[PDB]
């Protein structure tokens, strides 16, 4: 069993790489450890997600601007 | 300028390096030569446009992939 502490890491690293369907399993993974952690510790995982998601939302609205590049490049091919 | 053959292989680089802003670029110094070209030179460019829209669609479609997963973990994240 990996602590919540190591899979928080692994977390942040997943997201770093942009590698989301590992993120995906950890997520999962810490699915279990979240109902028996201590009031304190469970705020500031929540309070980090959110950060974690601001920095996907980012990666996500860059790969519509590519795609959109790519819809240009698709016209002017045509 | 440039003539149409190092267009051609330059707008191939671009694909390659996923460099879509050269592309366009490229296309449209491509397009201002496109009508003082021969017949077969122009087939020989459609052609090779053909499989161009296959690679850059399937790179397309890999993003996009990237989006639905992404989404996913939004997900998993607000819990
Ligand atoms: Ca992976």
């Amino acid at each position: 069993g990996m602590n919540i502490d190591e899979i928080e890491r692994k977390i942040d690293e997943a997201i770093e790489k942009e590698d989301y369907e590992t993120l995906l399993s950890l997520l999962n993974k810490r699915k279990e450890l979240m109902e028996g952690l201590p009031k304190d510790k469970l705020s500031e995982i929540l309070e980090k997600d959110r950060k974690r998601l601001e920095i996907i939302e980012k990666r996500k609205t860059a790969l519509f601007q590519e795609i959109n590049v790519i819809r240009e490049a698709r016209s002017s091919l045509q």
